[PDB]
């Protein structure tokens, strides 16, 4: 179990109100602190953040929340089960901002709701430093899904923000487990009307502006003012970050067709769709040819991190734990059957046969 920790700066709030905050579980003797950010889409309106609030709630408030929440996948402190880092001081950080961890907005007068993703990231920090982050060696910043979006977003910053407050010793690296989309086109268009089935470059588009999202400096240095929207796709901002990420990446992410308004429905997949699956599955795998710590498996599906049999999968007979390792290895020249950058190359869902089953 990690336990429940409500931020002591309650001006950084939910959605709503009430204090973000975290789930830890410490791990005395090990300077090595995972915090993970969850995900859960995101809304950019008042209307659809105030239907989010009456079925989704617990994604925009803390009113709700257990007091604690049990490790899974890279969060479990079972060597079976984690295989990673099981030994690590476990951060779980709820999703409660609705903004891909990008807000800096307060509940005010003007505003329904608090926007205040990148401030909770930076709250905790702040507040784990006096719980043991202080003698910490490596902070690795990981997310699933939104989250994974959030690690790009805020990364840097979590590394400028520990320098700052004169830590410098504090290596901090970026784990993106399923956020890494394309602003490619729908395979059927829509008009943006409601979150899932809205294109992605309208939905951050307006997300950004009903946030006021911050994105990392020197790539809303590239792109500027009113185009900072651009920064919440990785292919774009990953190469303006500098610390060390590792981006996790299904091929024909679940996700990133949902927002293409693909639904396969089972039934036969005409030729249309076909090359519409596997343009799909090629421009994941052109977008990560020069990310040197990567992992693509060519499966139908949507995040893997946290998920309990996260351990099954393989590229090229290497499981995702395994690669974690090599590249914690790789950041003391390539090595020896310890391979860090995993992009599967065949064109289908499920061509690799150790893809998640959907059991
Ligand atoms: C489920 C989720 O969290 N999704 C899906 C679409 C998406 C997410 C997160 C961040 C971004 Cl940036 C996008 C986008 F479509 F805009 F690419
Ligand atoms: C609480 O957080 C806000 C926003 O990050 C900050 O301006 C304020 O100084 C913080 N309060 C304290 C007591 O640290």
């Amino acid at each position: 179990d990690l336990r429940l920790h409500l931020l002591l700066n309650t001006s950084v709030t939910c959605n709503d109100g009430s204090p973000a905050g975290y789930y830890l579980k410490e791990s005395r003797g090990s300077r090595r602190w995972l915090l993970f950010l969850e995900g859960g889409w995101y809304c950019f309106n008042r209307e659809n953040c105030d239907s989010r609030y009456d079925t989704m709630r617990r994604l925009m408030s803390s009113r709700d929340w257990p007091r604690t929440r049990t490790g899974t996948g890279i969060l479990s402190s079972q060597p079976e089960e984690n295989p990673y880092w099981w030994n690590a001081n476990m951060v779980f950080i709820p999703y409660c901002s609705s903004d891909v961890w990008s807000g800096a907005s307060s509940k005010s007068e003007k505003n329904e709701y608090a926007f205040m993703g990148a401030l909770i990231i930076q709250e905790v920090v702040r507040e784990l430093l006096g719980r043991g982050l202080s003698g910490a060696k490596v902070l690795l910043l990981a997310g699933s899904s939104a989250g994974g979006t959030g690690v790009l977003l805020n990364v840097d910053r979590v590394a400028e923000q520990l320098e700052k407050l004169g830590y410098p010793a504090i290596q901090v690296r970026g784990l993106a487990d399923s956020g890494w989309f394309l602003d490619n086109k729908q395979y059927r268009h829509t008009d943006c009307v409601d979150t899932i089935t809205c294109a992605p470059t309208e939905a951050i588009r307006r997300g950004i502006r009903y946030w006021n999202g911050v994105v990392p400096e020197r790539c809303r240095r590239q792109f500027q003012e009113g185009e900072e929207w651009n920064c919440f796709f990785g292919y774009k901002v990953y190469p303006t970050l500098r610390s060390p990420v590792f981006v996790v990446q299904w091929l024909f992410d679940e996700a990133q067709l949902t927002v293409d308004n693909v639904h396969l429905t089972g039934q036969p997949v005409q030729e249309g769709l076909r090359l519409y699956i596997q343009n799909l599955g090629r421009e994941l795998r052109h977008t990560l040819k020069d990310v040197p710590a990567s992992f693509a498996p060519a499966c139908l599906s949507h995040e893997i991190i946290i998920r309990s049999h996260w351990t099954d999968v393989q590229v090229k007979g290497t499981s995702l734990p395994r690669a974690l390792h090599c590249w914690d290895r790789s950041l003391h020249t390539p090595l020896k059957g310890c391979p860090v950058h995993l992009v599967d190359s065949c064109p289908w869902p499920h061509c690799n046969p150790s893809c998640p089953t959907g059991t």
